[PDB]
């Protein structure tokens, strides 16, 4: 037990991972201004197989599409490594309005929701296990949603979350390549962080996308409709799963532009 309301939100997580108030915790305010463009940056280029997507499941705090990994059929390369990420996850991060769920916030405004699109070094580590826990194991994009016109590269995962609906339930979710979901032309900022929910693992590269793609608010009304209860239990709808910022304590915010 840790959660997203009060006696188990984010303000309590400490208690129990004293990591929530380490030097390098996420989500961060970008502040555009601030921010340090470096020459050494290269694109990233993703390089997904539909082929890998596997399964779509219900954790009672968030929903996750999982990929298969036991090959580098899908990956990230570019940006600030120099090896390659294997693709494991894709999820999102909303709030109870459809106005306020972002995680990352830019310039002090936050967004409506967020994207986060995880892989974990396979270059140098065995598995999500070992990478998940160490200063480089893990990178994710991070892609900030904006409310206004209906997202059709969403279709396949709003149909999918119907076979969802409790928490444990699982569902196939196959032939589906999650770069349909990145915005159109993908400069970043990047800095070191963490997983922004327990364990907290400040395990994390970060890639935060200058450019947000859309959703509509009946969309958005879609993901706060999964349950957090079992099947059968008194319904307990998904509200929210957004960590407030955290201070940068030192920490740098690169720019690819
Ligand atoms: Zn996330």
């Amino acid at each position: 037990d840790w959660g997203y309301d009060d006696k188990n939100g984010p303000e309590q997580w400490s208690k129990l991972y004293p990591i929530a108030n380490g030097n390098n915790q996420s989500p961060v305010d970008i502040k555009t201004s601030e921010t340090k463009h470096d020459t050494s940056l290269k694109p990233i280029s993703v390089s997904y197989n539909p082929a890998t997507a596997k399964e779509i499941i219900n954790v009672g705090h968030s929903f996750h599409v999982n990929f298969e990994d036991n090959d580098n059929r899908s990956v990230l390369k570019g940006g600030p490594f120099s090896d390659s990420y294997r693709l494991f996850q894709f999820h999102f991060h909303w709030g109870s309005t459809n106005e306020h769920g972002s995680e990352h916030t830019v310039d002090g405004v936050k967004y409506s929701a967020e994207l986060h699109v995880a892989h974990w070094n396979s270059a140098k580590y065995s598995s999500l296990a070992e990478a998940a826990s160490k200063a480089d194991g893990l990178a994710v994009i991070g892609v900030l949603m904006k409310v206004g016109e209906a997202n059709p590269k969403l279709q396949k995962v709003l149909d999918a979350l119907q076979a969802i609906k409790t928490k444990g339930k699982r569902a196939p979710f196959t032939n589906f390549d999650p770069s349909t979901l990145l915005p159109s032309s993908l400069d970043f900022w990047t800095y070191p962080g963490s997983l922004t929910h327990p364990p907290l693992y400040e395990s994390v590269t970060w890639i935060i996308c200058k450019e947000s793609i859309s959703v509509s608010s009946e969309q958005l009304a879609q993901f706060r409709s999964l349950l957090s209860n079992v099947e059968g239990d008194n319904a307990v709808p998904m509200q929210h799963n957004n960590r407030p910022t955290q201070p940068l304590k030192g920490r740098t915010v690169r720019a690819s532009f």
